[PDB]
């Protein structure tokens, strides 16, 4: 009948509705992850630092490596 | 269009809706999915809140022991 | 609502539901894109999680040549 015609285009169009909401809630979080993973490009500054302290710790057991060399 | 056109399109398009509606949720797996590779973050950052304390513990214990040295 | 307002309603969602596919499809390509992406942000995780314990640990055993210092200096 047209009443079936009239009921199924209310609940699909309701439906595409909720998926317009859903794909922008969806695309929000797509956006955040995009943005969030962003900062972590600049780790380059911090792991240089990390390869001073690494090299800075090794270096305090110059005299004692020294002493190594000659006791061995 | 007559009304066996309106019938057969309503239909047309309720095919593709129930497309997308997978689709959509396609999409939801592999974000959620990511979103739990976040795990270990939450793991990691929480422990460094603890491993401030014990720095400033150290560096105050060296202050002292400089000072009671010289 | 009359028959010309069905197939206005149906014309109307017809057109929404093409541009409901451009964007899916444009989603699509931005996930893959973090689905790489993200793999080497948290296997760089795994790492920092090692870094954060191996520091703790060289502050545990700095605080026994401290306490060696207290007893012997
Ligand atoms: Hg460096
Ligand atoms: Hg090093
Ligand atoms: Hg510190
Ligand atoms: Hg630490």
């Amino acid at each position: 009948s047209f009443e079936e015609v009239v009921q199924t285009l209310a609940s699909l169009a309701t439906v595409v509705q909720q998926q317009t909401i859903a794909s922008e809630s969806l695309e929000q979080r797509i956006t955040s992850l995009e943005n969030g993973l962003k900062p972590v490009y600049d780790m380059a500054k911090t792991i240089s630092s990390l390869n001073r302290v690494c090299a800075e710790m090794v270096a305090k057991y110059d005299l004692l490596l020294e002493h190594h060399h000659h006791h061995h």
